[PDB]
C-alpha cells in the first residue's frame, strides 16, 4: 500500500483517506481473483493513478472507472 499511497500522496490529491486505502485494498484483491499477482494488482493502481494525473482528474471515481475496465477485460497487468 506505500507505493500506491505515495504516488497519491505526492502528486496533489491530498491524504489518502481511510475509505481510499480501503478501496484500494478491494481492488489488489478483486485483481486477484482473476489471476493478477498482488505486485501486478499494485502496478495497475499505480498506472491508472499516472493517467488519472496526466487528465487533471486526481479523484477516486476517474481511477475507479479506469480499474472496472481493466478488470472486467481480464488484465493482469
Ligand atoms: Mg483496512
Amino acid at each position: 500500500s506505500n507505493a500506491i499511497r505515495s504516488i497519491w500522496e505526492n502528486n496533489g490529491f491530498g491524504l489518502m483517506s481511510s475509505k481510499t486505502m480501503t478501496d484500494f485494498d478491494y481492488w489488489i484483491s478483486d485483481f486477484e481473483k482473476i489471476g493478477a499477482s498482488q505486485k501486478e494488482a499494485e502496478q495497475l493502481i499505480v498506472k491508472a493513478i499516472e493517467i488519472a494525473i496526466d487528465a487533471n482528474a486526481r479523484n477516486y471515481n476517474y481511477i475507479n472507472a479506469i480499474l472496472k475496465d481493466w478488470e472486467q477485460r481480464g488484465f493482469k497487468s
